[PDB]
This record gives C-alpha cells, structure tokens and sequence, in this order.
DNA sequence: GAACATGTCTAAGCATGCTG
DNA sequence: GAACATGTCTAAGCATGCTG
C-alpha cells in the first residue's frame, strides 16, 4: 500500500473548504501561504453541512516535489536540538486536545485535534498552525517546497474531506509573495 | 522455454495503459523517458475497467538491442558497493509492500507491488520507480539502451496487461531528449 | 583562569612560522585561509631550529570578533549528525597519532599530532586539516568568522611558539577571496 | 606518524634516476606516462652505484591534487570483480618474486619486486609494470591524477632513493599527451 | 525597506571512452 | 584518425536570511 499520503483536493459531501484571513500573507493565485517560522499561522475551517460528533481536523506536510515526494518531512536537527516531538515540523496551539501522531508503518508526522463547530452565530473554525522549520533550514526542507494536507475525519477513520496549500516559510513573506506572483505573470 | 521476457504491448480487457506527468521528462515521440539515477521517476497506471482485487503490477528491465536481448540487466558493481538487493536496477520507493524477486530459472530480477485503485474521485494510479544506474554505467548496462516492461498480472499469475518505454538514465534528460528527438526528425 | 586561549604570534625561539602552499586558496594580505567544507587543507610548518623530541602541534579554533570570541566554536547539528568526535569542526587527515581533546575546564575543542621534522633532503612539515562545517552553518560557526591557532608544544607542555590565520569556509573560495581583497583596498 | 608517503624526489648516494623507452608514451616535459590499462608499461632503473644485495624496488600510487592525498589509491569495483590482490592498481608483470603489500597501518598498496643489477654487459634495469584501471574509472581513481612513487630500498628498509612520475591511464595516450603538452605551451 | 549574503542553479563548454 | 559520447566543470546569475 502507498506511503504517500493523497493531496488531490475532496471537497466531499461536508462542503469542507479551507478560508484564510505581515508574519502571514495568503496568495489566492498561488494556493500558497508565505509566512514565518514559530509564528503562529491562522487557517479557517468552513463546511456547508455540520460533520458529524468526534469528527477530527488533521495536519500534514508532503513535498510538493515528485522527485521528493517519498520523502518524509521533518524538522531540521538545528531546530529539533532547540507537548509537540522535536521532530515535528508542524504544530498547534490553542488547543488542549491536540495529538501529535508519528505512524508506525508510513513513518510520517501529522498533527490532529478534534473538529468544533463554529460558536453559536459564528461562520467558521480557526486552527492556530505553526511551522518550526523555515523552508531553506539545511538538513530539513532544504528549499524544498512542501504542501500541507487538511483532512476532515470521522472518528472512524474515514475521510471525509480534504485540502491543501503550499507553503513556504521564510524570512520575508510579502517580499516572497511579490516575486512569486510576478514570477507566475512574467514566466509560469 | 524463452527466458526473454515478451515486450509486445497488450492492452487487454481492462484497457491498460501507462501515463506520465528537469530531472525526469518523458518523449511521446520515442515512447522514452530520461530521467536522473536514484531521482524517483514517477508512472501511472491507467485502466478502462476494474482489475480484480488481488491484481499485481510488475516492472522488469530488459535490453533493447537485439545482440543484448538475451542478457539480464543488472546494478553496475560500483552502485552495488555503495529492502532492495543492491544487484537490482529497478526500485519502488513510496510502497509498503514492495517484493524484489530474483527468478529461480531465468535469473531476471523484476520488482512487484499491489494494484491500488484510484481513491474514490481520482483517476489513476502512480508508482514511484528509482532507476539505480546509469544507462552508461561501466560493468552494468554499459550505455545499452532498454526498456521497461510493465505489466499488470492477476494473483493466479494470468498476464492482464502489458505496455513498455525505452529508459535513458542519464545527467541531463533535457539535453539528451532534445538531441534525440532532432536526430530523429533529421536521420530517423 | 581565562579560558579563552591566546591568539597573538609567539614566533618563540625556534622560529616557528606557517606555510600555505580551487577547493583552498590563501590571501597573505588577509592572513586568511578560504577553503570548502569537509576538503583537505594543506599547512605548511617552518622552523628554523628543530624542536625536541616529544614536540606536538596543536590546532584549535575560536571566533575573531570580540563579541564572539568566548563561544567555544563547535560543529553545527546538522553535519554532527551526519575517530573524530561529532562535534569537533577541526580534523586532522592522514596521520596515525591523532588526539581529539575536549577541555574538561575550558570545554574547548582542540586536534593534537606529533611534530615530525622533515624527511632528510626536505623543508617542511606539512599537516593535513579538514573543517566539517562552513562558516555560514547555522547552529554552529553562522557566519561568524573564526581564526585557527596552531601551537608548538613540547611534551612538558610548554608553549614553544604560536600562529594563526583566519578561517573562511565556504562554497566559492575564489570568488570570495577576490570580493574580500577588493574590499580591502576600497574601503577597508 | 604521517600515512601519506613522500613523493619528494631523493637521488641519493646511489644516482637513481628512471628511464622511459602507441599503447605507452612517455611526456619528459611534464614528467607523465600516458598508458592504457591492463598493457604493460616499461620502467628502467638507472644508479650510477651499485646496490647493496638485497635491495627491494617498491612501486606504490597516490593522488596528485592536495584534496585527494590522503585517499588510499584503489581498483575500481568493476575491474577488481573482473597472484596480485583484485584491489590493487599496479601490478608487476614478468619477475617471479614480486610480493604484494597492504599495509596493516596506513592501509597503502604497493608491489614490491628485488632489485637486479643490469647483466653483465647492461646499461640499466626494467620493470614490467600494469595499471590495472583508467584514471578515468568510477569508484576508482575517477579521473584524478595519479603519481607513481618508485622506491629503492635496502633489505633493512632504509631508503636509499625515491623517484616519481604522473600517470594516466586512458584509451588514446598520443591524443591526450599532444593535448596536454599543448595545454601546457597555451595556458600554464 | 533597500542592500548585502552566500549556497545553489543553470547553460555552455570540456571530458574521454567509444564508434565509424 | 576524426567524430561522437556523456558525466563533469565553470562562471554568471539566482537564492534568501541577515544587516544597516
Ligand atoms: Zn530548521
Ligand atoms: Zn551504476
Ligand atoms: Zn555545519
Ligand atoms: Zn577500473
């Protein structure tokens, strides 16, 4: 059985989409977020139908890279040495239920916490991701881009929805947002 | 009985057909992919019906030119000093059950995994090969081209499918297709 | 006690003094070695009178700038992890009486080999280094600019005479040997 | 004690001196044998004194270029899988007592072989030496230059005289000797 | 925020065993 | 013996965290 975890976008029966609100700056243009090492990064849940009790949101990082695609990412040593394993490039805060799962057999990381729908009079969820790593960290990423995999689950195990996003983490998101957007209309 | 492993195309019942998406690129005009060694070399596998469960898809290198037909293609020395056997050429990367197999009479060494449908919503399958050497490699294939067979076999071992590409495993696949695709339209 | 070792020259009275003879080149307007990680890096030893049996040539790395200079200089997580000890930035090669200390007072790392005098009909010793991070690493040296300081000891332990030279690892040694040069006479 | 042997020329009390006599060519301007592999290659032995009985003759390869010195000089995988251990680079070809030497601490290879005073009514001694891989071999010598140290020793192991030579080893030594001789005159 | 930093990438040219 | 082969080298330009 593959290792490689599916990146392809379902939408699925939930209407699950991902909303997104400088340390941070979205480009809608690229799917891709630029933002900054240990900052916190804001990501928003939105659904057309309510999922059902003990539904899970889960995070991981592939590279986006078919020649690195098999590869698992991981935090460099120099951030590792410096609740979440050292190993893990991504995190959440401001949760208390949040899980951090190495698999046995695929040797991936991914970071779990349980779905909670919007308060009463709200319109979405908000999960506080952290990346721990920039994208240039030698011995980790290595300037190798990666994509981040959102997958809404039932606590049985089945995918409900998927999403993702590139992501770059570096020092100067909207100078790297401006020269990739060009980039895409000058060249891409 | 032949221990030359047939390259003929059989399409089948199931409509089997081999896809491709620089350290690799693919020429239609060659039905040849140029790729990097040990740089993973994506293929998908594409299907007009269903294969049974239990289906098996198997790659298994061979020599084009026919006074190197009969020789089984092997890792050079130098790559097998430095779960694969190191002697084998073909490698899947991304897979947890992955089977190496070295045949008992005819010696060819071929490389096995499961049939995965596509996920519900997808439309093909991709297998993560890794070619070893160089088509050049001194003591291995000795810059004789060939070509991969794969094929698509129930688990009672009845042949379903079979296609093949001509391999080039070198430096520069970009330059190495640009020439031969221009020889071809000037000497072919 | 001061920990911090003692950089000025003590040409001492055997008139010992360094020799340098790309993957390594030498500025002597710099006093200043620029070299690649992990490539041998010959250094020439000149005496004018022969030290005594017994005789032991240290080398030991600090930082140059005053800010920096009580950092003990260490290898950087990242190339630790991939008979010298992990941490030590400063091997010797092709000597079979190599000593690695590490200072239980002054946790300084140092790489210890007997003093050969020159072969009958020969000039000079030459030993060979290799550094195992570039100055950029980070988590170790992070482009902070180290010195190396080369020691003649007799076995007592007596300081017989003391040199050194900057340190510069880096991808490009020609490259930025010629920008640091021109620095100098423009603005330096 | 330093494992990598001197290539400084030492003529000695004895006048030893080489001479060098298309599968061989020798460059006196560059002082460089161009030869092919696995074809036997003349070496004469000049003195102007006669040695000692039981002097030895001792042939023995390192890397030119200061980043390879310390490398022991080996066969490459593919020529040693295809009395003289598969590992070593030079052989003797036509002397009954040539004895093969690993060494236990420095881990060089050399071939040593008795020194024969010319007979009566000669002017000099040859040798019959094999280079037993192109310089140009991968995982072997992988195209960096080599010198051979020839070596006369007396039976108590005193060096009484050391010589040496560059080598290529390569398919075309007229081309790549006009070559390099032509390259020396434009650009050295 | 503009400029500097510095390991890496890229394309043209060199390499060197092999082919015709 | 001249031309082809094909992994490698080289220099200019790109990279991207850091400095001023
Ligand atoms: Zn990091
Ligand atoms: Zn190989
Ligand atoms: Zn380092
Ligand atoms: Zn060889």
């Amino acid at each position: 059985s593959s290792s490689v975890p599916s990146q392809k976008t379902y939408q699925g029966s939930y209407g699950f989409r991902l909303g997104f609100l400088v340390t941070c700056t979205y480009s809608p243009a690229l799917n891709k977020m630029f933002c900054q090492l240990a900052k916190t990064c804001p990501v928003q849940l939105w659904v057309d139908s309510t999922p059902p009790p003990g539904t899970r949101v889960r995070a991981m990082a592939i590279y986006k890279q078919s020649q690195h695609m098999t590869e698992v990412v991981r935090r460099c040593p120099h951030h590792e040495r410096c609740l979440a394993p050292p190993q893990h490039l991504i995190r959440v805060e401001g949760n208390l239920r949040v899980e951090y799962l190495d698999d046995r057999n695929t040797f991936r990381h991914s970071v779990v916490v349980p779905y909670e729908p919007p308060e009463v009079g709200s319109d979405c969820t908000t999960i506080h991701y952290n990346y721990m790593c920039n994208s240039s960290c030698m011995g980790g990423m290595n300037r190798r881009p990666i994509l981040t995999i959102i997958t809404l689950e039932d606590s049985s195990g089945n995918l409900l929805g998927r999403n993702s996003f590139e992501v770059r983490v570096c020092a100067c998101p909207g100078r790297d947002r401006r020269t990739e957007e060009e980039n895409l209309r000058k060249k891409g």
